Order: structure tokens, then sequence, then C-alpha cells
């Protein structure tokens, strides 16, 4: 079946930002390489303290967000810069879960847990976010000598 956590909450989707999350799958032909998320801070009302990272070339990059949590809802920002997404899926231990990037034409990428191990939780989200973004070349930003 595939059923994962419902209903489907940001928060606990994210471990309740006691974890970093990579990114593995996009649809985005933009995806940045190496793309981490890690809390960088406890969690003020209903935003979180984020700390992105990715490789630009052989260089490693940094920034700074501010999430925003509504259920499933993420808003991201940094500067006037305003990102929006929504958790589609989670699965069962809040291993993986995939999201859709809110915009004109919208993205979908798969985030998970930086380890090995449930497996099938991986392949879940992996068959999820296929269903959400069918037909659509997918990228993997993790797989590049991270
Ligand atoms: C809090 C731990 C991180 C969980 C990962 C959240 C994941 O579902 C995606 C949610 C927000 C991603 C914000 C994208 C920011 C872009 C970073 C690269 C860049 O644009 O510079």
């Amino acid at each position: 079946d595939c059923t994962g956590s419902e209903p489907v909450d940001a928060f606990q989707a994210f471990s309740e930002g006691k974890e970093a999350y990579v990114l593995v799958r996009s649809t985005d032909p933009k995806a940045r390489d190496c793309l981490k998320g890690e809390p960088a801070g406890e969690k003020q009302d209903n935003t979180l303290p984020v700390m992105m990272t990715f490789k630009q070339g052989t260089d490693w990059a940094s920034t700074d967000w501010t999430f925003t949590l509504d259920g499933a809802k993420v808003t991201a920002t940094l500067g006037q810069l305003t990102q929006n997404r929504e958790v589609v899926y989670d699965s069962q231990s809040h291993h993986c879960h995939v999201d859709k990037v809110e915009k004109e034409v919208p993205d979908y990428e798969m985030w998970m847990l930086d380890a090995g191990g449930l497996e099938v939780e991986v392949e879940c989200c992996r068959q999820k976010l296929e269903e959400l973004a069918s037909g659509r070349n997918q990228m993997y930003p993790h797989l590049k000598d991270c």
C-alpha cells in the first residue's frame, strides 16, 4: 500500500526539526548539488531556523532560512526570497517525504534523512513521487560527490 504518516504534518515529517534532510530527487533541472537542510536552532513558534547547504563545482556553499510551518505547508524565507512547498507525502517513520514546490510550473522533490535503512519507506517515497510527477525527468542532487 505504501501508506505513510497521516495526516501529513510538516513538523513531524522533519523529525520535529532534530535531523538534517538531503535532497535525493527533483524534477528541477536547476536542483543544486548536495542540497542539504539542517536545523540551526529550536522551534520558534511555528517557525524553524534552517541552514541550507550545497556544492558549487568543488566549493561548498551555505545559506540560512526561516521555515514557517502550517500543517503540511512550508514557507521558506531568506531575504526577499520566498519559497513555498507542500509536503504531499511522509514516510511511516518520517524517514523520507515528498514535496510539491509551489510555482508557475511546479516541481517535485524527495528529501530524506542522510542515512541508510528503512529502504521500503525510501521506495515508497520514490513511488509517491513518480505518481505526483509522472512523465517528469528526475535529477539526483545527492549523487554528486557529496
Ligand atoms: C528542517 C530540516 C530540513 C527539512 C527539508 C525540508 C524539505 O522538505 C524542503 C523544504 C524547504 C527547502 C527550502 C529550499 C531552499 C533552497 C536551498 C538552495 C537555494 O535556493 O539556495
